[PDB]
């Protein structure tokens, strides 16, 4: 990663063994459950493109997912290059070449060029741009590896309301879109797919009931 | 988090893999037992709103509770917005715009703006405001997910007094101000002791410490 | 905690995850065995009142003991306030208000006021004063949760002398008073409650025998 | 390793016990699965040749592979020596002699000469040259120790498409440029799908993403 | 402990949770095997008397040994006091009073006075004096708690010579100067070998190394 | 160990608990397998003689090996003293006495004298000299505790060539001499002790076949 020293300079630091192990283990145990995204973002804080490639390369298995990840990165790299055409010309003494999509992804850039971009003034944060592409890709994998659709979450006749809301939002969280789309899913399904006893109780509460009030009413 | 370095400057640091793992593990093993609140507050020392969102997003399961958490944040955010009316105007070079409710929660603010506020002179502790909203929300979850009421905690005829007082205060801590929690001790606590110990505790008279009550019902 | 930076200034540091886990685990495994006191004192090195409250709040179970702890803190807080009456008046630019008992315990003080007291010149060590109250309380719990009295430690007819001295001093250590009181207990009971074979051997050694000599003589 | 301290100077540091243990454990559990290469590269960040030799020497077993590693280092070292003819002459007070192939591998160079080269102005990154030779050698071991060929990876008649693509790319990663690895996807991958999914994938037509192919053979 | 920081100043640091845990665990698993002494000396590097008392107080069980430890400290403390007669007089602003025996053990000295002595110019290493008394006491415990005498360690008729020499020196290390420990080797070691190996070792003659003796009784 | 601070000064640091545990555990699990040597060298990076004695003293068991280690150290100490006769005379204000063999081994030197030697300008690296003696001794133990001779490594009639080369070089690695002696062992035995099928294949390859080519030919 790139961290600040006590001189105020952004300097390269080696990825720690603890960081490597934490990412390998979380994929091993949690696969592509939705909480893999925040874990990857936090463990990759300040990462260079080399570090991000290191983390993803240490993943054993799920190679189908990892190949989908490269294809996502490619489309975003192609989009970056079409929005940022590089201008030919000698690079000045105190300057860095402009990065391509392949440079952000680390396939045509050295770690020293990545450090130069990320510690420039102003910085060009190729690590954070790459991370955005990867997380975009990981969001697709989470949505694809989600077993259940939101339309199949129906409260059982003896199922506690808390367990049903647990399943509802767990399923909704794996299908990542905008929250405009997830507020619409709740208003459409959460009360309507409650069991007949709890459904009649919540209809009387009205659309303005908070979830805390809804969960108290079907206790 | 934003911590002070070895020279006296407030700097951003990445959340450590140990901090991430410790919070995930505590929710896994302890759910929303009352001791989850101090663990979250301590593990989030100096956290930015991004860090707090990271910690909350790494929680697997309990998505109904986490959704109640979201609803609580909204009410407090709306209260914050109603107490801090917006002032339109260009933000000056040196200073920073005033944060809205959605900015404290980190949903409409970048990490650099959160760092900018916290290292301002004087600091606007958006991380601590967000943390307070979260703990307010987590406190509600502990109360809702508490299985037993304090009025149902009563000492068995052969149960040692220590075990009953253990159950009593464990339940009371889950049942959340001291206006009536102070009230449960010494008035409900004696009433639900078994007849053998209850007769002993009348003889002790008012003003007995819990150490005196526990000594008196040892045998 | 409050630690020194390289500038010579006492600055606040976040309580580490390792410190939190160590205290939670030691209570889990050792309950209120006497070695819980030194572990708590060492793990709370440099703690603020907030940190001390954090540690105690993370304890799961033993809520009867924890309530006895608050009552001890209250008496010591009441004693502090009666020995340190606060003098009303505006606090000067370069000064701190005088702390109440409730301020030392952290119920009416912010963490910033605790930092101000502890890093003042000269410092008013509210964290170390609070720690003294807590450890005073923990000493009472260890004495109360001790199963055996010193008068019941008698050497068995086939029990090795080392095992008996182990039990003797383990029991004596849980009943914490002054060592004047513990030297008196040894001179009163250690030889007199030895088995008849070892007792006659040690009587000949006389009162001036070291324990190493006593343990060698009954090998 | 040679890392930058908190002030901006490149200093030698001892390899940490965690780094040593992490590398030993990864070889123990993963042998020469493809993900061993990124783990070794990351754990050896900033390594001197002595550090790289330390890591390789701590490997227990797989001594045939480790001997193949030695032979690879020799060929690259001999290539290095053939591209860098020796210049005889007294080495000047300030500067350092040119490193031979055996010097990069650390067999004829002391640790202080390796530090001297790496902190030179400009640096001669002997640690990174050695690391590159090692990874070149480790890449050969992964290919030789890969049990299955990509031409033998074919989808079963009842095997889910995700599991087959998982096996496909796991094998391809073990079978080492993208000149023909790009070729295996989309041409060999469709051919070895089962007849049910194979018929579906013809209908998708050329240019289908892997996400589209995996969605189309879900059911 | 008192350690040197990154700038060259001797500063007090809190004993780490890992140091506390490591010492507790080593006593739990190894008791007073001889290797407990080096572990305690190394884990207490730079310790203050308070730190040494902390480590000793965290030991659970073995309270008879710990009491023998207390008696040893008293004898050495009394010897220290007899060699350092007290000088009455007001202590000067800059300097510190001379420490008594009870001050080195930390029972009548505060932690700040122990820090003051150790950072004095020249230092009075009260922590190292206390540590030496403790190790003197712990050495006695290892001898008393050693089950077997070196005179009872003899090679079996079918026991491999390596295993017998292993038992021999393990016992000798437990049986504590080299005045007669040097004596046990080469004179008692040959005498207690079995007749087959014993006959071989006479033929080797005086001056054989242990490597030569172990090679000669391999078969 | 002796590490560099940020002032550029070589200063003493306490041996870490992690370093102590790592060395104890690696001996426990791996005994004197050849990889114990690099682990000991890396874990003892920058060690003083006191630290090296600490590490070796923490080893439980294998006391026969540890006694052979002292005898090796003695011969090397005697050789050092006969090559470096000390010159009598008062030591100057800014100087250190010359170290004996017993001073390098730490039996007649204080830790402060070891720090003085190791941080002198120029340094006299008693820690690295001692380490050379210890590793010389550990090499002898590895050779002695090796069960199998290189002449007994013969490929089985159904044994895969990789497994045979594994055994061959594992055995050769435990008998440490020069690589001139180990190149001679390979050319003498590796092909000649292959099974008749693989032997005839490799004879046709000729003496110039790399191991990678040899292992491919007997797949
Ligand atoms: C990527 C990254 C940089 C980031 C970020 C990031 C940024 C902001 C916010 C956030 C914070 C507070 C509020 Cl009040 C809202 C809001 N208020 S709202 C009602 O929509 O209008 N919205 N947000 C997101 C916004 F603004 F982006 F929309 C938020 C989140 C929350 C964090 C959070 C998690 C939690 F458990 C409980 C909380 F109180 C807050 N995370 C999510 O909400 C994800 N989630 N999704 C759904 C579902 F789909 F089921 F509905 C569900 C969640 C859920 F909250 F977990 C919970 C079960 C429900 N994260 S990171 C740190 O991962 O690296
Ligand atoms: C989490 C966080 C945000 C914080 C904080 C926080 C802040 C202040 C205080 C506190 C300090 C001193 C006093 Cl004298 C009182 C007081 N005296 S009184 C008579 O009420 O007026 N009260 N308090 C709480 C105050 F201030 F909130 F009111 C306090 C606590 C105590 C600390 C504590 C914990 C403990 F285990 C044992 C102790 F001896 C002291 N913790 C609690 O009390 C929690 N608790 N709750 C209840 C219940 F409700 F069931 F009865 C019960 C407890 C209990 F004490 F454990 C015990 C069984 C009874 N913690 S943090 C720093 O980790 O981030
Ligand atoms: C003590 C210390 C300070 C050091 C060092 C140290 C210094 C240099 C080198 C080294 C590096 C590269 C080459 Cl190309 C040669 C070479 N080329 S060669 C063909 O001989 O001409 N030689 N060397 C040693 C030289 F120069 F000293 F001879 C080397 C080693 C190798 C490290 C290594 C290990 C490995 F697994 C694979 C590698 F690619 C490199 N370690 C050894 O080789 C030990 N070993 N022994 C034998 C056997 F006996 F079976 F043959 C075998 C090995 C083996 F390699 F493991 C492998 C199975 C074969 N270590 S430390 C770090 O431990 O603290
Ligand atoms: C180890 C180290 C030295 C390094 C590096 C390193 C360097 C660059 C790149 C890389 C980055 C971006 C793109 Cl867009 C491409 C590209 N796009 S493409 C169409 O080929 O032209 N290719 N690459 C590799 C390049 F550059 F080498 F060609 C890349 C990688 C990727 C990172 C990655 C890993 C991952 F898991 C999932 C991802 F989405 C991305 N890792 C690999 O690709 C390894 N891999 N191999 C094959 C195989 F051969 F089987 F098909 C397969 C992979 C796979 F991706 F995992 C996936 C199943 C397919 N890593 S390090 C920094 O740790 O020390
Ligand atoms: C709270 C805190 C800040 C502190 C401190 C603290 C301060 C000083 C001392 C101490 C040191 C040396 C001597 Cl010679 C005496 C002494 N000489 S004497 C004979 O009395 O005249 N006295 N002391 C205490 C003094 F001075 F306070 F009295 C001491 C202790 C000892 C530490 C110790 C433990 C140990 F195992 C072996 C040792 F050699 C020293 N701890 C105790 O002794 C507690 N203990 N109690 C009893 C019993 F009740 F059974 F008798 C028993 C012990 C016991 F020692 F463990 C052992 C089985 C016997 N600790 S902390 C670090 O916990 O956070
Ligand atoms: C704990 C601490 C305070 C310290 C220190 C400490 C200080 C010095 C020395 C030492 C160093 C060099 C020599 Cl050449 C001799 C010597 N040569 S000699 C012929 O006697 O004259 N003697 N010594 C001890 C000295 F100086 F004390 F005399 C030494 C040791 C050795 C180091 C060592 C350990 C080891 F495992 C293997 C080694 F090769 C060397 N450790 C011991 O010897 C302990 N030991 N005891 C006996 C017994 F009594 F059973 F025979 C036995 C050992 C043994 F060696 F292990 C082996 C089976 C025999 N350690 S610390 C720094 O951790 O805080
Ligand atoms: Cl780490
Ligand atoms: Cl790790
Ligand atoms: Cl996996
Ligand atoms: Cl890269
Ligand atoms: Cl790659
Ligand atoms: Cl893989
Ligand atoms: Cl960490
Ligand atoms: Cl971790
Ligand atoms: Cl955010
Ligand atoms: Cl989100
Ligand atoms: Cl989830
Ligand atoms: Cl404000
Ligand atoms: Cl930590
Ligand atoms: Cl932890
Ligand atoms: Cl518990
Ligand atoms: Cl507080
Ligand atoms: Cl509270
Ligand atoms: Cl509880
Ligand atoms: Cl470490
Ligand atoms: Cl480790
Ligand atoms: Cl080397
Ligand atoms: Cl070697
Ligand atoms: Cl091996
Ligand atoms: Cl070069
Ligand atoms: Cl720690
Ligand atoms: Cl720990
Ligand atoms: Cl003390
Ligand atoms: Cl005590
Ligand atoms: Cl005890
Ligand atoms: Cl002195
Ligand atoms: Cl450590
Ligand atoms: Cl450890
Ligand atoms: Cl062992
Ligand atoms: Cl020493
Ligand atoms: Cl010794
Ligand atoms: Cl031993």
């Amino acid at each position: 990663p790139i961290v600040q020293n006590l001189q105020g300079q952004m300097v390269h630091q080696c990825i720690s063994p603890r960081t490597l192990n934490a990412w390998v283990k979380v994929v091993e145990e949690k696969a592509f459950s939705p909480e893999v995204i925040p874990m990857f973002s936090a463990l990759s804080c300040g990462a260079t493109p080399q570090d991000l490639n290191t983390m993803l390369n240490t993943v054993g298995g799920h190679q189908a997912a990892m190949q989908m990840l490269k294809e996502t990165i490619d489309e975003e790299a192609a989009e970056w290059d079409r929005l940022h055409p590089v201008h030919a010309g000698p690079i000045a003494p105190g300057q860095m070449r402009e990065p391509r999509g392949s440079d952000i992804a680390g396939t045509t850039s050295t770690l020293q060029e990545q450090i130069g971009w990320m510690t420039h003034n102003p910085p060009i944060p190729v690590g954070e741009i790459y991370k955005r592409w990867i997380i975009l890709g990981l969001n697709k994998i989470v949505r694809m590896y989600s077993p259940t659709s939101i339309l199949d979450i129906r409260q059982g006749p003896k199922e506690p309301f808390r367990d049903y809301v647990d399943r509802f939002y767990k399923t909704l969280r794996a299908e990542q879109a905008s929250q405009e789309v997830k507020n619409a899913a709740t208003e459409t399904l959460l009360v309507q797919n409650a069991n007949p006893d709890c459904k009649t109780i919540l209809k009387a509460l009205g659309p303005g009931a908070t979830l805390e009030e809804m969960m108290t009413a079907c206790q």
